């Protein structure tokens, strides 16, 4: 039972040249990483090397002509990445993006790596910039390309195609382009929790709400949990999980376990303006490890209050460690709405529902 962990420095690289207090702060990885260790959580893991994810493995998601452009960016001029930057929804891109995006994919693909040939039982990436507002051909809201995406593909193309890759994204934010990636396949079931607000909410589209529920073969295998009209918390990831996360999950039985974690959902956030406990996040990730024989993935994705993400990862990596889960109710009635939509939703699709 060893629990891995990876984190390089190098990440911190990516920069907004135009606000340094932009909120996705290279000091969200470093001051992550340092509650890990005042905590004694660092050195209770195996230390799995960062690395730089190879073009071809980016193509397992994107397309050439985004890969090639991103990859440009590397040697731009300033006005040249300000006006980059600017073609894309909220992305602001330094001459060190590039390189740090590639170490943020590459590190998730060594700690799944390192899960599946069974060098570790589970694992926590210390990562950025995010991913999974990424689609296949365009950057978006902070994100180059889509880690978490890329990280059940690279998984698949280590294994074989059909291995079963649950993705769960408890990110404040729809991850958009996680579920374009995947909303056609049913090898690989999203499921996504995030604050909608009848579609107002970044990223603003209506492919976040419960009636996506996939395409084609891929029909089911994408669960929106779209929250409406309150200030949601451990009530309602507790009871979002309890009657649709773990079902469906159980159903599906996953052999591997992606979790989009952002932290942006957090008390204290900003950006989000929920008020899910660093207890909450725990419980959360300690049901996940009851799927696919605790073969589970956490992956950061957002997250802008500093102390915030430090708590609530650090309560994650304590639980995937093996210590006991801390000790945590009417639901908001608008988040009774939302989860008996989804229910309605994916009735057809799910027989244990
Ligand atoms: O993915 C994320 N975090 O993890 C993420 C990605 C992109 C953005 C874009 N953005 C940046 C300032 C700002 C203000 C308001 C809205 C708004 O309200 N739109 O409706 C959006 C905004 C935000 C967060
Ligand atoms: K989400
Ligand atoms: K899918
Ligand atoms: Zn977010």
């Amino acid at each position: 039972p060893i629990t891995g962990l990876v984190y390089d420095q190098r990440m911190m690289l990516h920069h907004n040249m135009w606000d340094s207090h932009h909120p996705e702060l290279p000091q969200r990885i470093s001051r992550i990483f340092s509650r890990h260790e005042e905590l004694r959580l660092l050195s209770r893991c195996h230390r799995i090397p960062a690395r730089l994810a190879t073009e071809e493995e980016l193509a397992l998601c994107h397309s050439s002509k985004h890969i090639s452009i991103i990859k440009s960016s590397e040697h731009m001029k300033p006005r040249d990445l300000n006006r980059l930057g600017d073609e894309y929804n909220s992305i602001f891109i330094s001459n060190e993006s590039y390189t740090c995006a590639l170490l943020a994919a590459g590190s998730c693909f060594n700690s799944a790596q390192a899960i599946l040939t069974g060098q570790v039982r589970n694992a926590v990436a210390i990562v950025r910039p995010p991913g999974h507002h990424a689609e296949k051909d365009t950057a978006c809201g902070f994100c180059f390309f889509n880690t978490a995406a890329l990280t059940a593909r690279y998984a698949q193309s280590i294994t074989r195609e059909s291995l079963r890759v649950l993705i769960v994204d408890w990110d404040v934010h729809h991850g958009n382009g996680t579920q374009h990636i995947f909303e056609e396949d049913d090898s690989v079931l999203y499921i996504s929790l995030h604050r909608y607000e009848d579609g107002a909410f970044f990223p603003n589209s209506e492919d976040a709400n419960y009636d996506k529920v996939g395409l084609g073969k891929g029909r089911g295998y994408n669960v929106n949990i779209p929250w409406n009209g309150g200030k949601m918390g451990d009530p309602e990831y507790m009871a979002a999980f309890h009657h649709l996360v773990m079902p469906i999950a159980r159903e599906f039985a996953p052999e591997l376990v992606l979790v989009s974690a952002g932290f942006d959902a957090a008390r204290g956030d900003p950006l989000g303006g929920f008020q899910v406990t660093p207890e909450g996040y725990a419980h959360l990730t300690h049901q996940l490890m009851s799927l696919a024989a605790g073969r589970v993935l956490i992956i950061l994705e957002g997250g802008y209050n500093l102390t915030s993400i430090s708590e609530s990862m650090s309560m994650c990596t304590s639980m995937l460690l093996g210590d006991s889960p801390p000790s945590l109710t009417p639901l908001k009635t608008s988040a009774t709405v939302s989860i008996n939509n989804v229910l309605r939703a994916h009735a057809p699709f799910w027989s244990s529902l």
